[PDB]
């Protein structure tokens, strides 16, 4: 076995590799939304900045899981990062609704990964996932839900522009 | 020949004199737009200051070409600065669409001037035009495109006022 | 046509999209090398940090090309980011030799993209590529060449450790 | 019952007393390694300081568990602190390999103590152990694994001396 390995099951190791790829995938989706709102015919620069920041956060989530894999004596196995499902993301409201679905799918994957750790008595991995991932996902999901509600309230046109200026900046 | 002159074709010299006049013309157009948005019956003061600043930048572009003409040993020959095509420029959206057309025509003139330098092997003039003019024009055309998109999004009335207050200020 | 588009050929637009993917691919390679030297059984933390930094730099190279695509009126089309060719990278010397080959392939691809711009008279794109990409590539290639020479000089064992402590950070 | 006692099983109380002694034992092992590397015929002062620091940390781990025992209404019952298995600890590599085994034994004991808390539904004790002990043990085991790898890489003689100077201090 690797030097650090203790109470670390191969199924947990494999599950961490799967979650690493999912975090990178999310980072790529947000990078695409970033550059979509940077288009001259969309031109909402604080939305663009918001997705730039979320793309960087997802990349950090991936690297923290990579570091954790190494810390436990697992071996990182990278997979292709699949391109996002769309090249264009619609209105600010539609992009936020897409983001809510993405963050809920990531959250479900983390909960499933936590279940693997629980199944194998990996108390430290469960605590790592809870404090470093599950808590952040609950915060992120509520924040996106707030965005969607406000975007529905302000409507299209001037409301989108003001939301870019007031909340997203 | 003038003391500095080296690898500097009379056709490039003549082309710089033509471009100097075009920069001064663009400066005059923006000065007219500045004072149009300064009218009591238009009264959008940040739009006014935006065109004031662009008028000053265009004058700086013309003076930098005048200095370059002297530096290469060319001789500056000034022409009349033609008045702008209109006395009044319509809505903020229409004024910005007019500005996009102006900046694209200046850009095409600069590209044509670059072709003259290339035809005569004027490597230094090509680099001067690329770094000091071509790059700036691409940035300017994108920025104006962003303005047009945002002005379409916010609409007339309150939207034009808020655009003045948020983006243009 | 998109609002900004001027003197911008579809072949150049397509080549930029291809180069974006290659920059992202190189970022992924360096991220893998980062986490490889982070392994408990490799444990060279300044090599790790070097590849972390180079991964971040490649991601910025990609995003600068994405921003340039938008500025010229092109449309970003993302593709899958392929996983690196290896899961582990051997010695510090072998990883640096792999890095040299990677940077030379990126450089040849950028030179080929420059040839597309030249073919279509895209003066501004050539200057953008020269100043923002070609210059950095010859600096990076020389720097990696220096690393390879020093790694050959110091040998394996204590030499790799000291190079980590003294040159890499 | 003692005033604070709530949801605190006698088996968990006894397990904490056992772990207190194990932390004290680890502290004593590190204090011995500290003074071994302080010997005139070993004379690696940064290794010495490293084990001095680790001896203090283990003593703090013990005192934090004693404090927790009191907080829950348990009663501390101290046992003899057994002397370390050796009087001399060999090479830096051998000492680090011994410490990896020690930290893995401590980690297994903590995981077994966590199982006792789980068996009796002691949610607060499980969280205390996870956040204050299990996380630290995973970090410590990885750090020692790094040391072992580097010590194998640099070899004996000058490599040991340089490791003392560069990494340990
Ligand atoms: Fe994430
Ligand atoms: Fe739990
Ligand atoms: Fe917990
Ligand atoms: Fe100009
Ligand atoms: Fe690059
Ligand atoms: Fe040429
Ligand atoms: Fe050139
Ligand atoms: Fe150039
Ligand atoms: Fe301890
Ligand atoms: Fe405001
Ligand atoms: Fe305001
Ligand atoms: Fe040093
Ligand atoms: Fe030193
Ligand atoms: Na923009
Ligand atoms: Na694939
Ligand atoms: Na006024
Ligand atoms: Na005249
Ligand atoms: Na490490
Ligand atoms: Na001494
Ligand atoms: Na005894």
């Amino acid at each position: 076995q690797t030097q650090p390995r203790q109470n670390f099951h191969v199924e947990s190791e494999a599950g961490i590799n799967k979650q690493i790829n999912m975090e990178l995938y999310a980072s790529y989706v947000y990078q695409s939304m970033y550059m979509y709102f940077d288009r001259d015919d969309v031109a909402l620069p604080s939305f663009a900045k918001y997705f730039k920041h979320n793309s960087e956060e997802e990349r950090e989530h991936a690297e923290k899981l990579m570091k954790y894999q190494n810390k436990r004596g697992g071996r990182i196995v990278l997979q292709d990062i699949q391109k996002p499902d769309l090249d264009e993301w619609g209105s600010p409201l539609e992009a936020m609704q897409t983001t809510l679905a993405l963050e809920k799918s990531v959250n479900q994957a983390l909960l499933d990964l936590h279940k693997i750790a629980d199944k194998h008595g990996d108390a430290q991995m469960m605590d790592f996932l809870e404090g470093e991932y599950l808590k952040e996902q609950v915060d992120a999901i509520e924040e996106i839900s707030d965005h969607i509600t406000n975007l529905k309230r302000v409507g299209t046109g001037l409301g989108e522009y003001m939301y870019d200026k007031e909340t997203m900046s």
